[PDB]
DNA sequence: ATACAGTAAATTATTTTTACGGTAT
DNA sequence: ATACCGTAAAAATAATTTACTGTAT
């Protein structure tokens, strides 16, 4: 029944021991601007309320330490939450490359071409199910057109941001890139569609990603250690729609051309899943 | 001289405002567990103390608006700032798709590889400028063996994590892969390497992107806006440790047979940086 | 009718300030 | 003597509770 403030020193406090091995009351300080006192309560508040006993002060190494059997029970047991709090406390997300903290560097993808007067626009018509009118650009037909759409979902594929929505004169469900949107759209008095009834969001297809064939045994094995796989393989299941996003997010090869170069390609998809993966072009809007 | 957690509902209330055109104290209540008098006090925070009259509430949408002349005061334009608002209220960080709020949806790359017992003992050699040893393996040579590195900087680099550190049986610095370290890294004495001299790290260049030469000059038009070049270039200064993994996040085309696929990859490496790398 | 809106006064809870401690090293 | 630690008690600040409000669609 925390409050978020206290929520995020907790989390703090569990990130902390949990990544560093060790925790200080200044750490705490320098992150919120709190009193050591304060700081100490949080630390106890922890220790009692959330994780009973998992942290120990250690005069040692001057500051508090997980026990052994510490276990996070806040936050999952991967790295991207550390980077997460991290980059909350100190963000740049304009920057080429944040550095949160000393020693430790992130390659960002700093996005500006988004225009917040889109944004408003395009996410009140998601929330009403409304219809909009709007001037669009795409590769198949780079001069500015009009478009009627009714949006859904606005999509970060983690390189660009686009919004899910039925395109009325193909009728069907596309991907409209929102950095296109000239101007700002408008609302239009047309029935609307329902968005269950795109079909590719909500049926999901189980994509199987595996270490290059072409790579020898002990190189197959240091693949599948990298990316976590828990028998030579990685089954993930993705909404139709988001299938090809997902794989560019993995740096997967999804061509057997890709494949043959299996230094730039050590994760590849599976042979027989290419030919059920469906055609990029149509995604984009027409 | 605001506290960290007022900072946060001001940041809050800028970017409801600037990105979604509308703000209602009840959004503040579901975020940070306020009563509506203590959000409402925030508003009228905002609107005097930092952005004075920015809001207006105007009942016809019922909710704040900002004016015509908003400005933001304490962000940048980028919808990185909003995204990462929303995600750091939600903590979905295990999912492939995260929905921190309804209606949208961002790919995620859960990273499983990460062992934090690694991540302490590096961490702290970075810090302290020790010597570490530790078992390794390679693509070259993916035979378990030990290397005797000395660290100075985590590196993320949106697809995998590595530490750039100075290896001693090379006499070179390199990067390696935290998902090779075996969970026992050992800080050894050996004399520790200077950072200051990876000159790769301290180095930058400047990388050249510019839309495939292989599109026609509106579709070429839509690359520059898509990733806003001022003047028809994306210059990137980088450190040239980091620039391959630059490359890679922006999905460029670095090798001349690569940019035959202009559809794959609408942006490119300028050539004569091609050769430079 | 709905879902938004203002706030002051009183009560309550959160942090801060102050002081006097303990443990490696 | 550094560098970390506990934490009560008093004081200061922030927040909640209560109770009255108003308006476009
Ligand atoms: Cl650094
Ligand atoms: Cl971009």
């Amino acid at each position: 029944a925390d409050k978020h403030e206290v929520l995020l020193r907790m989390r703090a406090i569990e990130l902390l021991a949990y990544w560093e091995g060790r925790l200080v009351t200044t750490r705490l300080m320098n992150w919120f601007g709190l009193s050591r006192q304060q700081a100490s309560a949080d630390i106890k508040r922890y220790n009692t309320l959330y994780n009973p006993d998992a942290l120990i002060h250690d005069p040692s190494v001057k500051g508090y330490v997980p026990k052994a059997s510490f276990q996070p029970v806040l936050t999952t047991a991967h790295i991207n939450e550390y980077l997460n709090m991290l980059s909350g406390l100190v963000s740049e997300s304009h920057a080429l490359i944040a550095m949160p903290e000393p020693n430790l560097a992130a390659v960002q993808l700093p996005d500006r071409s988004v225009r917040p007067e889109v944004i408003r626009e395009v996410l009140r018509a998601c929330r009403n199910q409304s219809t909009l009118k709007m001037i669009y650009a795409s590769m198949q037909n780079p001069q500015w057109h009009e478009r009627i759409i009714s949006p859904h979902t606005l999509v970060y594929t983690g390189f660009r941001w686009h919004v899910r929505a039925y395109c009325h004169q193909s009728k069907q469900f596309k991907d409209f890139l929102l950095s296109r949107i000239d101007r700002t759209p408008v609302v239009v008095a047309i029935e609307s569609v329902d968005p269950a009834q795109d079909q590719q969001w909500h049926e999901e297809i189980v994509l199987t990603l595996i270490p290059n064939p072409k790579l020898n045994s002990s190189q197959q094995a240091l693949v599948e250690k990298d990316f976590g796989m828990p028998d030579g393989r990685l089954q993930i299941p993705v909404k139709k729609a988001l299938a090809h996003y997902t794989l560019q997010r993995y740096q997967t090869a999804i061509t057997l051309a890709e494949a043959e170069d299996a230094l730039k390609y050590p994760l590849v998809l599976q042979r027989s899943d290419i030919e059920k993966l469906s055609s990029y072009l149509f995604d984009q809007a027409s």
